[PDB]
């Protein structure tokens, strides 16, 4: 599983804290945003 498409199970959080530094992202751009 996490395969960095919109649904790896843990991109709401890495991704969220690049982008704000939160871990709370929203499934979004293959990964999730905030």
């Amino acid at each position: 599983q996490m395969d960095m498409r919109c649904s790896a199970s843990v991109e709401c959080k890495q991704k969220c804290l690049k982008a704000i530094g939160s871990i709370f992202g929203k499934c979004m751009n293959k990964k999730c945003k905030c």
